[PDB]
């Protein structure tokens, strides 16, 4: 399926958005799946008490609520239950004590996204996440994980030879990896007022967005005291404004949201690999030029932006090629 | 030093009370450290660029941003020379700190570690954190909590100093002179049931919330009765950079934050537990009961009791909410 999210300083926005665009799109026939995180406000919006199970609402459309502790919990039930494919040590723990720790509340969800895509009954999954680096963290697990792999493995097997899981960790991975860097199966729309501070915000997410791999399809301009005219500052997205939804009324709010599919199709692809002209072209908008850093210490090239690392991987056409160059030039760092 | 965050649904309003508690601490005194996470915003308020590395913009008064690409860096040549001081034969020496790409958590494990670092130091009475103001802000805080949870459940299934390093986390989290949180929203229903949301989430693990500040939106209200008994704090924007309006108008943090309810009590004679639970129904909180140890698990936190022996072995016969507070009740015959 399609994995819908949106970034954006201001979460009530980003849940009314989430939750009309998940509207929309089940009204157009597609089977929708709309989850959240912990907290109150999609549940009030939507004046429907929600769980840890998908409930429909409405046909092609139902909801869900991540709980961290749940996910956790029934992940337990998983491990104690293999338990037996390898006596027993951990059955006095019991699920319903786990502490979820800062980290795998991020993999838990990331997983029971997997799960809900995996199922094939759903043509999207919009996800009304946290909007920020740290959803962006979370998005880049497969690619982060494959990097600690590929990078590690090597350094720990070729060390020790005083004392298969790789091909079927580095197939899931890989899936992952390929999913995310596939528009028509993950993007992002960026969300914001007209405020500088707002703006300035999100062309700093696009750009980190860009560093993990997830194409950003569009953006979403919100009301607020601010007036402006968006356009320039995020060239070339289509930026849609749109109206507030007060009083239960989601109509106009629905009639004005983008054509999803068709915007992250069009959008700037986050990394190009050009065999012929042996180059690779980063798209990376809202960095100052200083603040994007190029190096090679590793096997691989290293680039640094957005507080996020990429590590290119290259093909066979390019490998251990020597960085000939490399330079920016409308928002895209050209390596040579 | 008083780690003081914020919590609430809109980072743009979080940072800006941020800058003007820092400014107004280092005003009046106190040694104070600002810190940020990777984000624009905060550089651009104070007109100033931010770096890994503490800079004074005023007297009192130092910045930093927390960059996991730098502290994940930093940490790793700790590693190496860990390395080198317990193998004879290196394995990780090869890979450069430069190289490492930050993964979940870590951002949180991270941020806290400097923090403890700034807070070790002696350098600061402040240390005014502008993070998510969300549940990860809760999970990051929580985490000497919850890793001596694993410690030492994890242990007890077959780390000396493992224990003094955690428990100074866990006493300080617990002191509202130590660290303590405000609640930051403005007058839309859905952001006080957000704030109420995390008001709750927060006292499941230990974190005092000393109050709310009430910013600007086209929603007016009066929200006193919604956080009682905390103070709510109407505060005003800024503009034009002019930061004396908002900086006039805050609370007095430390003394609301001493003044806030308890997350939670233990009254040993009758046999009860008392736990302050703003924002949630006994519908929303469950209870397990296992050996000497008691879960309550309510806006996705979970609280690990060990009860003592006034209460240990008895079944649980009551828990019922009174005035915002879960009181549960242990058997006496």
């Amino acid at each position: 399926a399609l994995i819908l999210t949106f970034l954006g300083k201001s979460g009530v926005a980003r849940t009314k958005i989430a939750i009309a665009a998940a509207k929309l799109l089940a009204s157009q026939g597609k089977r929708v799946l709309l989850a959240g995180l912990a907290e109150p406000v999609l549940p009030l919006l939507l004046e429907q008490t929600l769980t840890p199970d998908p409930q429909q609402i409405a046909p092609n459309l139902e909801v869900v609520q991540f709980q961290s502790s749940v996910l956790l919990e029934r992940n337990w039930e998983e491990v104690k239950k293999l338990e037996a494919q390898y006596t027993p040590i951990i059955k006095e723990v019991y699920g319903q004590e786990l502490v979820v720790l800062p980290g795998m509340d991020s993999a838990l969800a990331l997983n029971a996204i997997r799960e809900y895509d995996a199922s094939g009954k759903y043509d999207t999954i919009v996800y009304d996440g946290t909007g920020d680096a740290f959803t962006l963290r979370m998005l880049g697990l497969p690619e982060s994980l494959s990097w600690y792999v590929r990078r590690f493995r090597q350094l720990f097997v070729n060390s020790d030879l005083g004392k298969q899981p790789t091909n079927q960790v580095n197939n899931f991975l890989d899936k992952g990896k390929e999913a995310l860097a596939d528009p028509k199966r993950v993007a992002a729309f960026l969300v914001t007022t007209a405020d500088p501070l707002e703006v300035v915000s999100v062309r700093y997410l696009w750009g980190s967005a860009q560093q993990i791999g997830l194409t950003i399809g569009g953006v979403i301009q919100v009301s607020s005291q601010t007036e402006g005219d968006l356009s320039a500052e995020f060239t070339p997205l289509s930026v849609t404004v749109v109206p507030d939804v007060t009083k239960g009324d989601w109509q106009p709010l629905i009639d004005a949201l983008p054509n999803f599919v068709e915007q992250a199709e069009q959008a700037p692809k986050p990394i190009t690999i050009d065999t012929h002209n042996r180059q690779v072209r980063l798209f990376l908008p809202g960095f100052d030029k200083k603040q994007v850093k190029l190096t090679q210490y590793g096997p691989e090239v290293t680039v640094e932006a957005g507080d996020q690392r990429r590590n290119i991987f290259l093909p066979p056409a390019l490998s251990g090629r020597p960085i000939t160059g490399a330079k920016f030039q409308n928002n895209y760092l050209i390596i040579s």
